[PDB]
């Protein structure tokens, strides 16, 4: 079998008319120089050019420049100079921030963002806030965002979101695009350089991640989940890769049902695996006006699945008056739950991965669930190691330790909601004798680690300092 085919204009179509040009210094007063806040300069660029017709390009020229919150406008195209670094403004309220925001708050049309030569730089290693993205995307179509590095700081924060927006009672997500050649350095496990939540018919190509997973089509939040739309379709990558992380490439679709996707080149060096499925399932959510406490929402859910058919309720938030349980994995609970609250565990359509190579390493990121895997191959968990509480305060989130398997898959999980991740040509290098080529559901197992009495990471492993940069 042989792998789908298509061309760049299928995702993307570049302007043939321009009514005006700039630079971001000469014509709007940014300061490459100091370390002022640019936004301004930015957005006031940003403005003047959408309002023409036929809107054009906006030149960043080398210099470094403090950006936060700027929103994006249709016509626009951004090319920024290969000595250029941005950084994010700082913002002490403790929310949330992104440094661009496509249709987030409007809707976008004919938009790009390129490195030009070879790329610039996104700098977080300075920065003294957390919860930072680089964009987040809602309501775009036909886009381009390509070239640079982003030197992460373990930020909360898939640094691209293909996200969902809402606008007169419905959700909007983008449609055709291209997100390619992107490197993420430093990035924290549970997160990464690409995480898609809504999106149809967009190209991922040359994305790399140092750390957590290259392309996290992990498709969940609020939002998709009250309205009941969203999810990923029609989705094509090309060159994937992870470093020292979880996977390159990450299927998990949660409650929602997605479409098709096709993957070629997968590569990982001293990752979990190159390849990572899990299975669906569903969280049942207490009504907003009734109080609840875990043991009355736990009842009301025994009392319509079943005794055993509700998982150890949760808090939402806060508060602790509101809650949600997640449906234990079995066919009958699971059809009961079908019957009682019309809803499912999500999945995905047909799904192709071509060309996974995966070698071995000694500093993947690795789950806690997946340490008795070593029992085969390591069987004293050798190499293994426990993230202190300075590094990761919830010890036992996070290990890092050796390479497991060339792919990972959970999906066996159900019966009737399962969905099937067909991989071709998959190879391994290096990996020792007895070690797994695919772990799934059956693979044997049987703990040969000490979860929580392990030696601790030295603060040179966890923060990857035998790293130096040649980005520059
Ligand atoms: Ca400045
Ligand atoms: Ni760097």
């Amino acid at each position: 079998v042989s792998p789908k085919t298509y061309k760049d204009a299928d995702f993307y179509v570049a302007p043939t008319q321009q009514d005006v040009n700039y630079d971001l210094v000469d014509d709007f007063g940014a300061n490459g120089n100091d370390t002022s806040d640019d936004s301004n300069a930015l957005q006031r660029a940003i403005n003047a050019i959408s309002r023409k017709p036929n809107g054009g390009t906006l030149l960043i020229p080398n210099g470094t420049y403090h950006f936060l919150g700027i929103q994006m406008k249709s016509n626009v195209h951004i090319r920024v100079e290969s000595d250029v670094i941005i950084k994010p403004t700082w913002n002490g309220d403790g929310k949330n921030h992104r440094l661009f925001e496509v249709g987030v708050n409007n809707i976008v049309r004919n938009f790009s963002f390129q490195g030009l030569g070879n790329g610039f730089l996104v700098d977080f290693k300075d920065s003294r806030d957390k919860n930072l993205a680089v964009f987040k995307l809602g309501d775009v179509r036909n886009y381009k965002i390509s070239n640079f590095t982003i030197d992460d700081n373990k930020t909360i924060f898939a640094s691209i979101l293909v996200d969902v927006t809402e606008r007169n009672g419905r959700l909007h997500w983008s449609r055709n695009g291209i997100i390619e050649r992107i490197k993420q350095n430093n990035a924290l496990f549970g997160y990464g350089l690409i995480q898609t939540y809504g999106a149809d018919n967009i190209l991922f190509r040359n994305l790399h991640s140092e750390g957590g997973i290259a392309l996290r089509m992990e498709t969940d939040n609020l939002l998709m989940k009250n309205y009941k739309q969203g999810g990923i379709r029609n989705i094509f990558a090309d060159n994937i890769r992870c470093s020292k992380g979880l996977a390159a490439v990450m299927f998990g679709p949660h409650f929602m049902k997605n479409g098709d996707v096709q993957v070629t080149n997968v590569s990982s060096v001293s990752c979990g695996s190159a390849v990572r499925s899990d299975s669906g399932f569903v969280e049942l959510f207490s009504p907003t006006d009734e109080v609840h406490t875990r043991q009355s929402w736990k009842q009301a859910v025994e009392s319509k699945l079943g005794r055993g058919c509700a998982q150890t309720p949760y808090a939402r938030g806060n508060g602790g008056t509101r809650w949600a349980a997640r449906v234990t994995q079995k066919d009958a609970c699971l059809d009961k739950a079908k019957l009682e609250y019309g809803i499912e565990p999500g999945s995905f359509g047909t799904v192709k991965v071509f060309d996974v190579t995966a070698r071995f390493g000694y500093n993947a990121d690795l789950k806690q669930d997946q340490l008795d895997y070593f029992s085969t191959s390591n069987p004293m968990c050798k190499r293994v190691c426990l993230p202190t509480k300075e590094q990761w305060s919830k010890q036992g989130q996070i290990y890092i330790g050796p390479s497991l398997a060339a792919v990972i898959d959970t999906t066996p999980e159900t019966s009737k909601y399962d969905y099937d991740v067909k991989t071709f040509n998959v190879k391994r290098i290096n990996f020792p004798v007895n070690s797994h080529k695919t772990i799934d559901t059956n693979t044997e197992s049987s703990r040969v680690c000490n979860y929580y009495g392990m030696s601790e990471c030295s603060s040179s492993r966890w923060e990857r300092l035998e790293h130096h940069h040649h980005h520059h």
